[PDB]
């Protein structure tokens, strides 16, 4: 049975998320007010997971509950991000008090973290009841797609829905598949869930071009400025208040799957949008052939190597995968030049020849093993 580690689980997860909420409390911080506010978030998690447990009623319930993969995964990635948190702080020390410092930024993923696992787990258990088993992906193409390689199931791995999905639409580099899962895996947790894949093939619909359509809108696209606020919006929009046309794109963590575009009018305000009843690319098409959205981020615009896959991928926490196959950890550095990659790549390299590190192609004198962190 699981009955005792399963109870000890719940608690130990109920324990991590009020010490995390508790060094949130700082007021030297300064995040009372900083959204994705990670002091409603957490209290919100701890509420949603009592109302799931308050219809696991009994033995016999609670052991279904024990039984359901997506759960279990739930709850192991909701301690670890925790411990995560935990860990930020102590290893953070007074850099925690600055703004602008790594730390920091590290905090404002982790939070987002916790946003998106919120959102993920009331839509698999609205009302605390299971309804993974029976979610509707919103586009019928993408749904196709998921009922032919999963059935019916909530959650899979990355790797076998990397392998799948590449037998539909081809991933080219490891630097792509990288900034494809730092794309869909929003919860940072290594599966995909039937809700991440709702979110990622609304917001890069249509479905037959999926991958170019994320390389051209996200990947690549000045205007493209992944999750921000309303008030980041007008902040960054304000530099530009005298170039009407002048125009940015962006996601929400209160509305997962929906895009929201901000532009400066003839009078100098600021205006947001949400597309209504077209996909992204034609509202930026036909705001741009109206006049409405000329200069992404404040200059004109007029398919994606290695470099830009790599910079995108330094927004998220995957700081732990070698570039070269993005499968395995960072395990090896090479010196002098001090390039970090898995030993499965170093091996293949030197197996077949090649002049020294892969990435300079300098002179290797040493190895050293590594551990790297996601959000090193
Ligand atoms: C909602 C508000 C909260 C306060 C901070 N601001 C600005 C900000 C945005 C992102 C981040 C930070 C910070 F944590 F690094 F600091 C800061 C991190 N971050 C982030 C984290 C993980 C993945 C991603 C996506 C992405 N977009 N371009 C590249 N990548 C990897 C968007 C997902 C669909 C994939 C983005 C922001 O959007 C956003
Ligand atoms: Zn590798
Ligand atoms: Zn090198």
């Amino acid at each position: 049975g699981q009955a005792a580690a399963d109870r000890r689980t719940v608690e130990k997860t109920w324990a991590l998320m009020d010490a995390v909420v508790r060094l949130c409390q700082n007021p030297k911080l300064q995040l009372k007010n900083s959204p994705p506010y990670i002091l409603d978030i957490l209290p919100d998690t701890y509420q949603h997971l009592r109302l799931i447990l308050s219809k696991y009623d009994d033995n016999q319930k609670l052991a279904q509950l024990s039984e359901n993969e997506y759960f279990k995964i739930y709850i192991d990635s909701l301690m670890k991000k925790s411990k995560r948190a935990i860990r930020l702080f102590k290893e953070g020390k007074e850099r925690m008090y600055e703004e602008q410092s790594q730390d920091r930024r590290n905090l404002t993923k982790l939070s987002l973290i916790f946003s998106h696992m919120l959102a993920e787990i009331k839509a698999i258990f609205p009302n605390g009841q299971f309804q993974g088993d029976n979610f509707r992906i919103t586009k019928a193409d993408a749904a196709e797609f998921w009922r032919k390689f999963f059935g019916d199931k909530t959650i899979v791995p990355w790797k076998v829905f990397r392998q799948c999905l590449h037998e539909v639409h081809q991933i080219s580099s490891g630097l792509e598949a990288m900034a494809l899962k730092s794309t869909i895996d929003l919860t940072c947790n290594d599966y995909i869930s039937v809700f991440e894949f709702d979110i990622f093939t609304r917001l890069f619909q249509p479905w037959g071009s999926i991958l170019r359509n994320w390389n051209f809108l996200a990947v690549t696209h000045p205007g493209y400025m992944a999750f921000l606020t309303y008030d980041e919006v007008k902040a960054r929009l304000q530099k530009y208040s005298t170039k009407p046309g002048s125009y940015i794109f962006r996601l929400s963590c209160t509305r997962l799957g929906q895009w929201a575009i901000g532009y400066v009018t003839g009078d100098g305000n600021i205006l947001q949008t949400i597309p209504h009843n077209k996909p992204l690319f034609q509202a930026l098409i036909d705001g741009s052939a109206e006049g409405f959205y000329l200069y992404p981020d404040g200059r004109s615009y007029n398919k994606v190597t290695q470099e830009q896959f790599e910079l995108y991928c330094e927004m998220g926490s995957t700081f732990q995968l070698c570039k070269i196959c993005a499968e395995n950890d960072k395990d090896v550095k090479i010196e002098p030049c001090g390039h970090l990659m898995c030993t499965s790549c170093l091996t293949a390299w030197q197996e077949s020849d090649g002049q020294g590190c892969p990435f300079c192609r300098c002179e290797i004198k040493g190895t050293e093993p590594i551990i790297v962190d996601p959000f090193d």
